Parts: C-alpha cells; sequence; structure tokens
C-alpha cells in the first residue's frame, strides 16, 4: 500500500489553474501578445512564474529586457495575489476535504508539492494547513516541473519513497514530473490534455481513498 499522497495545488485542491490563466492571459495581452487561450495554457499548468512568463514571451519569439522581464513577473503575481485574497474554505474541490481527513485517519503522510510560491497562503485560506505533514518549497529546488525535484522533495520531506507515493496533478508538466519522480499519477482532468496512458478522473469528487486503493493495486 501507499505510504503518501503528493498534492499539487492548482487545479486539484481548488480553481486556482482558472486565476493564474486569467492573470496570465491579462498580463501578456498587456505586451500585444494574444495566444494566451486555453489550449495554449495547458502548457503552462504547473510551470513555475518565470518560466510561464518565458513560455508567453517565446510563443510572440518576444525578447524583454531583464528589468522589464521581473516587472512584468512582478505585475502578473501582484495581480493573482489580490485575486485570491477571498479564496476561502468554501473553494476547496468536492472530494479533497475528505480525502485528507481519510489519509490522515489512515496514517498516509500528506504533502504539498505545488510550484506556486502562494501555495501556503492559500492551504491557510482554504483551512488546510493542518492537514499536511509537509510542503515542499519551491523556490529550494533546482529544478521545476517538468523536472521531478518537487515531487522527489514531497515525498522526502514525509520519510517516504517517491515509488511508495501517489501524487494527484491536473497538468502535462506536472504528470511528466510525477512519472520521472518513480511516483504513481493520478490526473484530474481531460485524456485529450493529460493523455491517455495514466489514470485520469474526469473531477476531484473521484479522488477517494477507496479509488486511491482501486488504483494502487492494479498498478
Ligand atoms: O507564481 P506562483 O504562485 O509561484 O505560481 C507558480 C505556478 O504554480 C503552479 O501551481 C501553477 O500551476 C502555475 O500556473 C503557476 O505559474
Ligand atoms: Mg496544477
Ligand atoms: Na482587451
Amino acid at each position: 500500500m501507499f505510504k503518501a499522497v503528493l498534492f499539487d495545488l492548482d487545479g486539484v485542491i481548488t480553481d486556482t489553474a482558472e486565476y493564474h490563466f486569467r492573470a496570465w492571459k491579462a498580463l501578456a495581452e498587456e505586451i500585444g501578445i494574444n495566444g494566451v487561450d486555453r489550449q495554449f495554457n495547458e502548457q503552462l499548468k504547473g510551470v513555475s512564474k518565470e518560466d510561464s512568463l518565458q513560455k508567453i514571451l517565446d510563443l510572440a519569439d518576444k525578447k524583454v529586457s531583464a528589468e522589464e522581464f521581473k516587472e512584468l513577473a512582478k505585475r502578473k503575481n501582484d495581480n493573482y495575489v489580490k485575486m485570491i485574497q477571498d479564496v476561502s474554505p468554501a473553494d476547496v474541490y468536492p472530494g479533497i476535504l475528505q480525502l485528507l481527513k481519510d489519509l490522515r485517519s489512515n496514517k498516509i503522510k500528506i504533502a504539498l508539492a505545488s510550484a506556486s510560491k502562494n501555495g501556503p497562503f492559500l492551504l491557510e485560506r482554504m483551512n488546510l494547513t493542518g492537514y499536511f505533514d509537509a510542503i515542499a518549497d519551491p523556490a529550494e529546488v533546482a529544478a521545476s516541473k517538468p523536472a521531478p525535484d518537487i515531487f522527489i522533495a514531497a515525498a522526502h520531506a514525509v520519510g517516504v519513497a517517491p515509488s511508495e507515493s501517489i501524487g494527484l496533478e491536473d497538468s502535462q508538466a506536472g504528470i511528466q514530473a510525477i512519472k520521472d519522480s518513480g511516483a504513481l499519477p493520478i490526473g484530474v482532468g481531460r485524456p485529450e490534455d493529460l493523455g491517455d496512458d495514466i489514470v485520469i478522473v474526469p473531477d476531484t469528487s473521484h479522488y477517494t481513498l477507496e479509488f486511491l486503493k482501486e488504483v494502487w493495486l492494479q498498478k
């Protein structure tokens, strides 16, 4: 049986992937880049703030100064941080609170493997911090998603091997990171976005301890 679950935050715990998308699209349009639509945004999910901005600039083969790059990233963050102030426990996705409770009752470790530096603040907004045994700090990894480092760190932070862990993700980059960590991925979203080669559930209500067991027994 698995000994840890490694949670992505945005698009897994709550609908903040939507807010990252809206904030990045707004930023892109301010600088005359109009290609950040929902399809393109699948390439941005799970990706760090700086890598996200660079992918957007690349889309237009646009170059900005180092000073402008810093300011643009800060502008997007300031906007996103204002968007999330009213997040509350009511915004926790279906099934997630119960899963956290059931994992703890079964002595299964819980770790956060979010790329977001705003992750701790969001867990506090949602009254979830006390469920987490560890938060892997994305500022401390040498390499960001789709590199596996954040998932490896999360597992190690709770004293469990990645190979004894499940990772929950909504993103292409994050699914790849889980795969390369050695943990077992279960995605949430559309196979057209996340692939047909791992277990994918259509919504977070499917993330029951019963189902994670159903999946683990068959890997
Ligand atoms: O700018 P932050 O809060 O550090 O977030 C970094 C990344 O966090 C990830 O969780 C999101 O999927 C990305 O969309 C986001 O860019
Ligand atoms: Mg995500
Ligand atoms: Na406009």
